[PDB]
């Protein structure tokens, strides 16, 4: 036992290359990469990974875990559990749907304390910015926020209340103050529920009608309004779920301009179309919502030429019992989807559309771990670096099931879908977390 | 036999120029010949021998402010100073008259009040505020040329600015009316956060009140009212902007397909913020005059095309009104429609070299276009509308108060250098202003 775990065998893939090595961990780090057989066979307990390949532990920035408040729509144990078995090793929990929301620095340590107890996986916490908390947001970030959320258009629970223009701002020149970052749904609220409310009144009530309701457009406004304000406050800016390439040629024109902005994507606007939305139904419901076909293969043209910064989940579950309604307008929209992130991109990215290896690292794991302050110590396999990583078979076919899923409600769109490559192990700073079977 | 004869002159038009004799029969052109084709017991005429003869100038962005507060210009020392500036159309905001035009029973008293005391032709602009649907088929049928909605907390008290639940559901209906929707395009938020920080920091130079409602204001709200535009096929016009990044902006758009035009105004032409600390005060507006560099990248805008139309935004006040502690204290604006035509031929014939035929486009023609009187107004063409003005181009002079016909004889113009006068405006076959 000169070393707590070593993985031997695998093939090594980082954001840049694949080699074959052995892995070395010692107190939660990784101590020593080594030529495959190199370590004495009686030098410490082993993981046979021959045949799959090591990739750093995933980064996911948006999810929605919901414990304190909503605990009963996931916690921090299903949560978490999920993760793992999805090879997620590090995740940000979004302040919202959480009740009462990641407003202050007192509710800020009751979930940091959740967490502790029930977390399998390493957590960061995002705060949130409302119309009233603008004093507490000094003492979030002393609390060790990764980054700030606010909302610009209406959504879900009433609860956590969107920003308005005002807020935006007097939030934004606090933020960029303190080093930090500012996260956005982009969507703009006016053209939202004036179009909605001109889609109850017609009767038109298809998946069609409600990817119209608020459409492409509103998330151009919304975007080009943040981006405008990040300009003259200088404060950096995440732009969430961007379910369209018009979307990211106009960040991208910004990027060009000057504006420290990223923008992520989530597997669901990168796998469902609108047709997919109509035969899954109530279960593909998210904001923003899905896009026709032609609109999904220009956001895997866009993500093949680097125009996406990272990709992260958004998993938004809820009581089973709300994913029914009356119309697709009843329906409280979000897609439960954490465990499969990693599945999806193996699924339709490498094999499917022969994305490298090398980019999933970078997408899922590298630059989330980059764009918020983790890296090299997040997202690598180096000397020095935490022991995270997880152990892929990427060749193993499987159709998702509901007895598969480890959230606490075991309802999917993926649910049906056929996968191939699958995570086996999942390691989370040198403890052996998860284990296939 | 003909009602007037100009005689001698060069036309010059939006695309031409020639030496022609035009002749006028009941407020209409009935013949253009070649010089001295017509006797000279034929009718009037006017000797424009040496002198350029202009389409009459349209001016679709002026604030006469009848009624209500009028003692700030009014409709006869308004159409006065139009006159003498070459200008034989103008299109009345319906903001700072107050109340404003918000239905149809305040349009046709201000309508009434124009037919007493303008001496040139009018068209009214209809308003748009926060709830006023109502009203808005109603001004259509009452014959306006379009709507005005403010993006910024601005006006004089309740001409209110419209938010995005207002500017929608607006569009939504000028779309259908088939007319079109101007907009004051600065962000409304941004304004008055950057305007608050400022006073508390005692920063209170020009440049402190250009920053507070700086380019990227514009380019927000241009951004937004060019979507909300998108969304609801509304025809679009952007007032008075102040820099080439939000042409280049607007450029974009028209490459995507929205309808927009621009417009910008002689004083961001003409005026830096160098020369408005120089002048001071009466050089205020909104949004506010920028640097030098700004304005010759303006400059390189409007000779690219990137300019529809030229407007003066004549926007008056009291002399007292132009008092306060601060920059920020006083009421901004800047009046200015009798030189519209004067800068233009000074600054851009001139100075950089415009074609006239150009100045004809941005300041007559195009402003016709856009807002359907073409080619009634904006031409020099039989059949066309007799109104036209004659300019000595060569002429040099200085310009103080006593020229100026405006209500309150104060400018920041006063005691700059043009060339190019106007000698004679023809409106509607009547001869209209004769200097000297
Ligand atoms: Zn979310
Ligand atoms: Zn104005």
């Amino acid at each position: 036992k000169r070393f707590d775990l070593i993985i031997r065998s695998s093939t090594v893939v980082t954001e840049t290359t694949t080699y074959r090595a052995d892995v070395a961990i010692r107190n939660g780090i990784v101590s020593a990469i080594t030529e495959p057989g190199s370590i004495s066979s009686d030098d410490g307990p082993a993981i046979d990974g021959t045949g799959l390949h090591l990739f750093p532990g995933m980064v996911d920035v948006h999810v929605h875990f919901n414990e304190p408040g909503r605990t009963e729509w996931e916690g921090f144990a299903s949560g978490s559990k999920s993760l793992a078995a999805g090879g997620v090793t590090t995740y940000f929990d979004m302040p919202l749907n959480s009740n009462p929301p990641t407003i202050t620095r007192e509710e800020l340590d009751k979930k940091r304390q959740l967490a502790n107890e029930k977390s399998l996986v390493d957590y960061r916490f995002w705060g949130g910015l409302v119309p009233g908390n603008i004093d507490h947001l000094q003492d979030l970030h002393d609390g060790g926020v990764i980054g700030f959320k606010a909302f610009m258009s209406e959504c879900g629970t009433d609860d956590f209340q969107f920003s308005h223009d005002e807020t935006l701002l007097k939030g934004m020149k606090k933020i960029a103050a303190l080093g930090s970052i500012l996260a956005v749904h982009a969507e703009s609220n006016e053209m939202v529920n004036a179009l909605t409310t001109i889609a109850i009144e017609e009767q038109r009530l298809t998946v069609k009608d409600y990817s119209e309701a608020r459409p492409i457009v509103s998330e151009l406004e919304a975007v080009e309004r943040i981006l405008r304000f990040a300009q003259l406050t200088c404060c950096p800016i995440h732009i969430c779920h961007v379910s369209s390439r018009k979307v990211l040629k106009r960040i991208k024109q910004a990027k060009g301009e000057g504006v420290n902005v990223s923008v992520e994507t989530c597997p669901h606007y990168l796998l469902f179309s609108l047709d997919e939305f109509a035969e899954i139904g109530y279960l593909a419901k998210c904001a923003p919502p899905l896009r026709e076909r032609q609109e999904v293969e220009d956001l895997w043209d866009g993500l093949m030429a680097g125009e996406i910064d990272l990709i992260s989940s958004d998993h938004s579950p809820s009581l089973p019992q709300m994913k029914t309604g009356k119309t697709i307008f009843e329906v409280w929209g979000g897609i439960a989807g954490c465990q499969n992130t990693l599945a999806v991109m193996l699924t339709e990215g490498y094999h499917k559309r022969k994305m490298p290896l090398t980019q999933i690292v970078q997408l899922l794991s590298t630059e989330p771990a980059k764009r918020f302050g983790l890296y090299p110590q997040k997202g690598t396999i180096q000397v020095g670096a935490e022991a995270s990583f997880t152990l892929i078979d990427l060749n193993e076919s499987y159709t998702l099931n509901a007895s598969d899923l480890y959230y606490r409600h075991p309802i999917s769109p993926y649910v049906g879908q056929r996968f191939r490559g699958k995570v086996k192990h999942t390691i989370c700073q040198g403890k052996h977390v998860y284990q296939d079977h």
